[PDB]
C-alpha cells in the first residue's frame, strides 16, 4: 500500500546522516558562489528524486558583508589615542578546518560603518524593561554613549531597535557564559559549550515582516524599483558588533560608575558588571572605540522550488519549506533541518516512482538567505502571494532539526493541534526510558501542557523563521517542529554554539544526535504532516481548537486591562464585544464541526466546500490594513513580539496598546486606541466565525 | 423548460411599471422612517416573491441634514449688511405634490455650518483645468474669495476639493441651462428640462472608497469605534451650497474683473461670466454671504439582502445590487433601477416556485445610503470582506436603469465584454427602427465603439456607484448597464431633471419611457448577466479580452510619458517591463482559452480549478496596499480618477505619476515614483496573468 506507514518506513537515519555530511564541509554564505553551487546540487537531486519540476527562483535583495581588507574590531583607547587592547578579527577555527576558506567573520550584518569613540553604558539584555530600569529608576542617560550588551532573551534587532532609540552611538553585543556555557560541560571540541573566543553571527535588521529591505511589497526581480538606502526598512542607524567572552571580560573589568541594580544583571564572568557610564578612577580618561567598515550591497540569491503535483487537487497546495543559507558550516543551522528535508523528498520521490502521487500539490523549498531577514521566502512569496493567497492550504518550517536531545517542540497555529497529536500518538518515542511507547507518551510526559494535563506543550508561532511571511502576511496555517532541551532548564538564548564556526558536522554527531534517531523523529513528524495535510480527503484542521485558545487569548488580555480599573471606569472600556464574537466563534465552530462530520461524504462539491472553509479560515483573521506602523504584520491573533521578534504575541494589536499605559501623556488618545483594537479583534474573530456559517 | 428565455419571458413591463409607481410616490431619504418602512416592505416582498433568506443589515453611519428651523440660503449684502438678496429656501414643487411633507430642500450633504462673506470668483466648472488656467495663466488668486461653479463635467466633490486646495472660503453650486436645458424641449412638467427654480441636490465628500466617514476599513455595526469629527475621512473644511439658475443669474449678473478667458467658460445665462473676483464699479462694496447651518450625526441605515441558495455551487455567489435611498422621490434615481431588481426578483422566484435553482448562490441586494457616499454597500461590503474576497463571482450594480432613451450603455470588466456581446444578439432591440432586430444590432448601429467596428461601445468602469467597492476594493468583476441618451450629443453633466425635486413618476411614464419597454430591455440585461453568471458551467468571462485592453491602456500610458522625451532619457524611464508582462498576459491567457475549451468536461475538479482561476482572474489585480495616499482603491488597472470620481482611469498609479510632472520641482523624485508605478504596473499583470498558468 502507499499510505503513510509506507512513506514514513523509507525515511532512513542513515541518509539524513549522509546529507548532513555532505552540506556542511564548506560554508554557504547567502550570496556566496558555494552556496548557489549547493542550489544547483539540490536542484538536480530533487529532480533525481523524483520531483516534477525543480526550478530555481532568484532575486537580488541586500545582503551585508565585512569589508576583507579593512577588518572590524573594537578597541579600549587611552587619552592620547594608543588602542591599548583590540578585540579578535575572527574567532578560532576547529580542529581541521583551520585551512577551510571563506570563513566569514564575525559581524552585525546590516550594521552602517563608523569608528564611534565613548565611555560605555551596560544595559543587561537590552530589554524593553532593561532600558525603563536605567533610565526610569536608576537615572542613567545613554545619550551619546557606547552600549554593550549580553545576548540572550531577545532577538538582536530589538536589542539595537532600543537602544538607538535610548541615544546610544554604538552598541556591543556579547555572549555571557551565564547564558551560553552550560555547567558541567567543555567547550567545544570537547562539548557542546561555547569557547571565550567563539562569537554569534547574526543580522540586526527590524523588518517587521518587509523581506529585502530596498522592495517592500514587490519581489526584487530583474526590473524592480528600488528605495535608496536612506528610505530602506529596518536598517540600525549606530555601528554594532559582536564578540565572545574573552574580549567582553576585557570590556567590562574596568566599569565605573553604578552597581548592576540587581542579581538579575549579573552573568558569569569575574566582573562587577556595573552600569557605568565609563570605567573607574585610575581608567576613567580610556575610551571604547569601535571600527565597522561592513558594506550593504545588493547581491542575487536563490530559491530552490520543487513540486510534486497532486492528482485530485493540483491547485492546492501543502509548502514543506525550510533555508540552505548559514552564517559557516551550518551544522544544526539549517543543515540538520535541510538534510530532514531532503530525506522527505527522497521518501515522497520513492513513492512517486511507484506510482502514487499525494492528492493534493506539495512544494518543497530551499530557502536563500534566511540568516538575513527571511529574505528568500518573503520575496517568493511577495512573488507567488495571489496564487498563495487563493491556493496555500499549509506551511511547514523546516530549519534546525534539533536544538537539544530532550524531547519533541511543536510551534504551529491552532489549526493543526488536533493533526499533530494523532500523528505523534503513531510515531515511536526515540527517548531513552520510552522505548516501545509512543512519540506522544514521551512528549508529554517530558514537556506537559501548562493548561491541560495528560497533553503536550505546543508554543504560539513567534518570528525569527520562514514562516513569516506565510502565517502573519498571507494568513497560511503553519507550523515547526524539532528536537529540544528541557523546558525547565531553557533559558531562552539559544542553543551555546549557535551562530558560531563551532556548528559543525561534528557538533551534531558526536554532541546531539549520533545515531540520527532525534533527525529521524523529527524527519517522521514534518514528514507526516505534510503527508496528511497534503492526502487527507478532508483538511485535518480542527476548528474548534482556535474557538478553545481565543477564549484563553481573550482573557488574557482582559486581564492585562484590568490592572487599570479606574481608567476602564473613566472611558467605558469594554471587552464585552470580543467576548461575544470569541462565543460565536466557539458556537458556530461546533456546527460546522457537526456539519463535516455528518456531510453527505460521496459529493465532492460538497468536500470542496468545506475543504475552502477549512483552508481559508486561518486566513480571515488577516486585516488587510495590517497592525499599528507594521503594515506586513497583518493576522489579528497573532504578531511577533514588538519587544521581541522570536516570541509571539496574542491579540497584538490590543496589547501594544495596553504596553507601558500609564506612562503616556494623552491618556484619553490612549485608552481610545485601545477601544479601537478591542474593536478590530472583536469584528475580525465574528467575521472569521461567519466563515464557517453556511455558506447561503 | 427552466432556462434563460423562462427567464427572461417572465419579466414584465407592466410589473416594472407597477414597481415603480409603488417606489416614487413619497420621499425615501436615507436614514428617514420612510425609506425604513419601504426596506420593510421590500423584505417582505422578496420573502412572498420565493427568496431563500431575505434579512436586513443595518450600519450606524455619518449622514448630513439641513436644520429644519434654520435654513439654508445665500445672500447679496451692501456695506450696511443688509440682505438685498436672497436664494431660494426650496424648489417650487411640482403639480400635486405641493403638499407632499419631508421634502428636504437643495443643500450639499456634508458641508460644515458657517457664514462666510466674502467676493465672488467665477471658476467654470471647478476641474483641476479650470484651477490651473486661473491661477496659472490669469494670476487670479481664490484665496479667501467664494467661489462659484457650474455643474457638469465632474463630481461635485473634487470641484469642492479643488475649490479648497485653491484657498476658497466657500463654494455655490449652480445648474447652468448651458449643461442642464436640452435645446428646444419645454421645462418640467411640461417636458424634462431643469426649470430655473430647479436644484441639484448631491453629496460633497472625498472618500476614495472608505465608505461611513468615521469607520474606515471595519463595519459601523453596534460596538464599532468611531474617529472624532476632525479625523472623519473626506470632510469638506469650507461652506457649500447648490442653486438654480434663476439664483445664479442674480448672483452672476454683478460680476467685475476679468473677462472669462474663452468661449468654453460662457454658459447661457445672459450675463457676461466675468471670473472677477468681486462685483462691477457701482457694486463693487456688494459681498455675497453664506448660511449654512446643516449638521452631520450618526444615523441608523438599512439594506435589504436576499439570497436564492445555489443548487451546485452555494458557495459561489452573484450578487445584483441597486440602492434604494434617493434625495427626494427618486422617479429615475434609483427607482428606475430598484424596480427592475423587484421584477428580476420576482422572476426567479417563479422559477424557483415550480423547482429550479441557479447552479450558484444569487445575493439581491436594496442598498441604502448610496447618496451618502456609497455607505451602504461599503458597510456591508466590509462586514463580509471575507466571503465575497473568496466567493463572489460577479457583482452587477442596478441603479437608475435609464437616463436618455436613445441606446443602450455598459461599463463593465472585460471580463464581461463577450458575456455581453452573446446575451445582446439574443435580445430584441426596442428601438423604433429595429423592429424584430437584436440589441446587438442596434446598439452596435448607434454607438459604436471607437477601437473596433462591427463592435458597440462597452466603457470602463468610473465611480459614483454602488459597485465601487466591489471592483475597486475587493477586485470582484463587475458590470453596469442602462439605457441612455446619444453619445454624440452627450455633454457629461447628467439628465437635467438629475437629484431635482422634478426627477418624478410622471417625468419617467411620460417623458422617457412611456410603455416601459426601455426599463424591460434593462430588465433583460441586468438580468440576463445575472443569469448566464449563476447558471453557465464554465464561468463566462474571456480572458482574452482583459489581454487586449491591457495593450491598449500600455500604449495609452506610454503616449503620455512619450510627450517627455527628454526627461525618460535622462531618468531611464522605461516601459519595456509593462509591454512584457501584457505580452506574457496575452500569451498565457491565449494557452488558459485552449484549455477551458478542450478539457475533460467530465470532471468537477477540473471545472471547480478553472472556474476559480476565471473568478480570481479580477481579484489578481488588487494590491493590497492599495494606490498612493488612497488605501481603498486597490485595483492597478482601473481606478476612479483623482480629478472626477465619476471616470475611470486605467493604470491610475502611473497615470497620476505622471499627471502635471513638469511642475514638479524635485523631477529626479517625480520620475523616479513614474519608474516605481511602472514596476508595480507589470509586476502586477505579471502575476495576474501567472494566476491562469497550470496550477502545477
Ligand atoms: C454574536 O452573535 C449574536 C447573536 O447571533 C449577535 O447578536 C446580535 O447582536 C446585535 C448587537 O447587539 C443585535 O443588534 C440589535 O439589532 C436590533 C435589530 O435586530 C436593533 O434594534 C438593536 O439596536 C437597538 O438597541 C441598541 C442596543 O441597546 C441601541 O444602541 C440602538 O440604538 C437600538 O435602539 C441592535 O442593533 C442583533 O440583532 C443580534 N443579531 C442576532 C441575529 O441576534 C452578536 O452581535 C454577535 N457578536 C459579535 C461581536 O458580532
Ligand atoms: C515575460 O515572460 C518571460 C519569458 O517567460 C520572462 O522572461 C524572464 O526574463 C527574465 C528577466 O530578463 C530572465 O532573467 C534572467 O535570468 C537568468 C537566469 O535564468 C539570469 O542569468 C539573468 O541575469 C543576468 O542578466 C541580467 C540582464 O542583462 C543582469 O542584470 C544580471 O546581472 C545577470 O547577469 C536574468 O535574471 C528569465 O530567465 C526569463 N525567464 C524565462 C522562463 O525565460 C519575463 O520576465 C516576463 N515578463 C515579466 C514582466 O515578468
Ligand atoms: C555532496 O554530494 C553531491 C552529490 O552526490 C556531490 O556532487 C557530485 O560529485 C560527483 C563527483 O565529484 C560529480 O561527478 C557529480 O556531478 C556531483 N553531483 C551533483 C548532483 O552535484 C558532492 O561532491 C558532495 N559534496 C561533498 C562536499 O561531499
Ligand atoms: C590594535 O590595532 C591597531 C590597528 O592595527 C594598532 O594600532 C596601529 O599599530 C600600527 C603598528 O604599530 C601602527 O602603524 C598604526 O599607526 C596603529 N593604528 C591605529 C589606528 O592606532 C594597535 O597597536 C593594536 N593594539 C594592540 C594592543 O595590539
Ligand atoms: C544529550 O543527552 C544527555 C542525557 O540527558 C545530556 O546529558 C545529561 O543532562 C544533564 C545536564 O542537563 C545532567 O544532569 C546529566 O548528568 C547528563 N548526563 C550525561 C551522561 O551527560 C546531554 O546534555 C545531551 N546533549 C546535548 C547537546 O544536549
Ligand atoms: C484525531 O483523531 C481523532 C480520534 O480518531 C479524530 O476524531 C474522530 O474522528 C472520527 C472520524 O470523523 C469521528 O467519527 C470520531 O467521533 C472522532 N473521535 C473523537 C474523539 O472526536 C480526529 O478527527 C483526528 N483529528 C484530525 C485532525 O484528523
Ligand atoms: C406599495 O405596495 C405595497 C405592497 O402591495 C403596499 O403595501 C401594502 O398595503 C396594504 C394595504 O394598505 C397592506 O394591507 C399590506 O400589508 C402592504 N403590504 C406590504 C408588503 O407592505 C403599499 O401600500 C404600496 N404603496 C403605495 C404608495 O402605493
Ligand atoms: C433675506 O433674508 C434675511 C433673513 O431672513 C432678511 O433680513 C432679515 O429681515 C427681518 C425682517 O425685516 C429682520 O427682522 C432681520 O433682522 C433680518 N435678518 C438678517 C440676518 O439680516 C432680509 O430682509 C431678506 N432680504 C430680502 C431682499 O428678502
Ligand atoms: C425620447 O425619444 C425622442 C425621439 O428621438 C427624443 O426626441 C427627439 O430627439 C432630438 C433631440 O435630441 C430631436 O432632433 C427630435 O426632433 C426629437 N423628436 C421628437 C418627436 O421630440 C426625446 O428627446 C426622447 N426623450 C428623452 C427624455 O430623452
Ligand atoms: C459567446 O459566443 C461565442 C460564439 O458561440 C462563444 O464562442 C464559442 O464557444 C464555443 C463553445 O466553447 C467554442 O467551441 C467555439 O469555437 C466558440 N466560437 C468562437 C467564434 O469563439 C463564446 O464562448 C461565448 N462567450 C461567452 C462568455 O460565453
Ligand atoms: C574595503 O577597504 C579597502 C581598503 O582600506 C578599500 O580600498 C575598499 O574601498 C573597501 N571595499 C569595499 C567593498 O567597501
Ligand atoms: C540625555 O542627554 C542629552 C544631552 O546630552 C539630552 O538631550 C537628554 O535630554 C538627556 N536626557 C536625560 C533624561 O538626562
Ligand atoms: C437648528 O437650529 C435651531 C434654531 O435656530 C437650534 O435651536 C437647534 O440647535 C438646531 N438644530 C440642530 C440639530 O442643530
Ligand atoms: C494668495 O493670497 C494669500 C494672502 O492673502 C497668500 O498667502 C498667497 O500667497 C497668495 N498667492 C498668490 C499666488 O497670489
Ligand atoms: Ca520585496
Ligand atoms: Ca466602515
Ligand atoms: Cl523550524
Ligand atoms: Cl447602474
Ligand atoms: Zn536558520
Ligand atoms: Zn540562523
Ligand atoms: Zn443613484
Ligand atoms: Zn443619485
Amino acid at each position: 500500500k502507499h499510505n503513510m506507514k509506507a512513506f514514513l518506513d523509507e525515511l532512513k537515519a542513515e541518509n539524513i546522516k549522509k546529507f548532513l555530511y555532505n552540506f556542511t564541509q564548506i560554508p554557504h554564505l547567502a550570496g556566496t558562489e558555494q552556496n548557489f553551487q549547493l542550489a544547483k546540487q539540490i536542484q538536480s537531486q530533487w529532480k533525481e528524486f523524483g520531483l516534477d519540476s525543480v526550478e530555481l527562483a532568484h532575486y537580488d535583495v541586500l545582503l551585508s558583508y565585512p569589508n576583507k581588507t579593512h577588518p572590524n574590531y573594537i578597541s579600549i583607547i587611552n587619552e592620547d589615542g594608543n588602542e591599548i587592547f583590540n578585540t579578535s578579527l575572527f574567532e578560532p577555527p576547529p580542529p581541521g578546518y583551520e585551512n577551510v576558506s571563506d570563513i566569514v567573520p564575525p559581524f552585525s550584518a546590516f550594521s552602517p560603518q563608523g569608528m564611534p569613540e565613548g565611555d560605555l553604558v551596560y544595559v543587561n539584555y537590552a530589554r524593553t524593561e532593561d532600558f525603563f530600569k536605567l533610565e526610569r529608576d536608576m537615572k542613567i542617560n545613554c545619550s551619546g554613549k557606547i552600549v554593550i550588551a549580553r545576548y540572550g532573551k531577545v532577538f538582536r534587532g530589538n536589542k539595537v531597535k532600543n537602544a538607538q532609540l535610548a541615544g546610544a552611538k554604538g552598541v556591543i553585543l556579547y555572549s555571557d557564559p551565564a547564558d551560553y556555557f552550560a555547567p558541567g560541560v567543555k567547550s567545544y571540541p570537547d562539548g557542546w559549550n561555547l569557547p571565550g573566543g567563539g562569537v554569534q553571527r547574526g543580522n540586526i535588521l527590524n523588518l517587521n515582516g518587509a523581506g529585502d529591505p530596498l522592495t517592500p511589497g514587490y519581489p526584487a526581480n530583474e526590473y524592480a524599483y528600488r528605495r535608496g538606502i536612506a528610505e530602506a526598512v529596518g536598517l540600525p542607524s549606530i555601528p554594532v558588533h559582536p564578540i565572545g567572552y574573552y574580549d567582553a571580560q576585557k570590556l567590562l573589568e574596568k566599569m565605573g560608575g553604578s552597581a548592576p541594580p540587581d542579581s538579575s544583571w549579573r552573568g558569569s564572568l569575574k566582573v562587577p558588571y556595573n552600569v557605568g557610564p565609563g570605567f573607574t578612577g585610575n581608567f576613567s580618561t580610556q575610551k571604547v572605540k569601535m571600527h565597522i567598515h561592513s558594506t550593504n550591497e545588493v547581491t542575487r540569491i536563490y530559491n530552490v522550488i520543487g513540486t510534486l503535483r497532486g492528482a485530485v487537487e493540483p491547485d492546492r497546495y501543502v509548502i514543506l519549506g525550510g533555508h540552505r543559507d548559514s552564517w559557516v558550516f551550518g551544522g544544526i543551522d539549517p543543515q540538520s533541518g535541510a538534510a530532514v528535508v531532503h530525506e522527505i523528498v527522497r521518501s515522497f520521490g520513492t513513492l512517486k516512482k511507484e506510482g502514487w502521487r499525494p492528492r493534493r500539490t506539495i512544494l518543497f523549498a530551499s530557502w536563500d538567505a534566511e540568516e538575513f531577514g527571511l529574505l528568500g521566502s518573503t520575496e517568493w512569496a511577495e512573488e507567488n502571494s495571489r496564487l498563495l493567497q487563493e491556493r496555500g492550504v499549509a506551511y511547514i518550517n523546516a530549519d534546525s532539526s534539533i536544538e537539544g536531545n530532550y524531547t519533541l517542540r511543536v510551534d504551529c497555529t491552532p489549526l493543526m493541534y488536533s493533526l499533530v497529536h494523532n500523528l505523534t500518538k503513531e510515531l515511536k518515542s526515540p527517548d531513552e526510558g520510552f522505548e516501545g511507547k509512543s512519540l506522544y507518551e514521551s512528549w508529554t510526559k517530558k514537556s506537559p501542557s501548562p493548561e491541560f494535563s495528560g497533553m503536550p506543550r505546543i508554543s504560539k508561532l513567534g518570528s525569527g523563521n520562514d514562516f513569516e511571511v506565510f502565517f502573519q502576511r498571507l494568513g497560511i496555517a503553519s507550523g515547526r517542529a524539532r528536537y529540544t532541551k528541557n523546558w525547565e532548564t531553557n533559558k531562552f538564548s539559544g542553543y551555546p554554539l549557535y551562530h558560531s564556526v563551532y556548528e559543525t558536522y561534528e557538533l551534531v554527531e558526536k554532541f546531539y544526535d549520533p545515531m540520527f534517531k532525534y533527525h529521524l523523529t523529527v524527519a517522521q513528524v514534518r514528514g507526516g504532516m505534510v503527508f496528511e495535510l497534503a492526502n487527507s480527503i478532508v483538511l485535518p484542521f480542527d476548528c474548534r481548537d482556535y474557538a478553545v485558545v481565543l477564549r484563553k487569548y481573550a482573557d488574557k488580555i482582559y486581564s492585562i486591562s484590568m490592572k487599570h480599573p479606574q481608567e476602564m471606569k473613566t472611558y467605558s472600556v469594554s471587552f464585552d464585544s470580543l467576548f461575544s464574537a470569541v462565543k460565536n466563534f466557539t458556537e458556530i465552530a461546533s456546527k460546522f464541526s457537526e456539519r463535516l462530520q455528518d456531510f453527505d461524504k460521496s459529493n465532492p462539491i460538497v468536500l470542496r466546500m468545506m475543504n475552502d472553509q477549512l483552508m481559508f479560515l486561518e486566513r480571515a483573521f488577516i486585516d488587510p490594513l495590517g497592525l499599528p506602523d507594521r503594515p506586513f504584520y497583518r493576522h489579528v491573533i497573532y504578531a511577533p513580539s514588538s519587544h521581541n521578534k522570536y516570541a509571539g504575541e496574542s491579540f497584538p494589536g490590543i496589547y501594544d496598546a495596553l504596553f507601558d499605559i500609564e506612562s503616556k501623556v494623552d491618556p484619553s488618545k490612549a485608552w481610545g486606541e485601545v477601544k479601537r483594537q478591542i474593536y478590530v479583534a472583536a469584528f475580525t474573530v465574528q467575521a472569521a466565525a461567519e466563515t464557517l456559517s453556511e455558506v447561503a
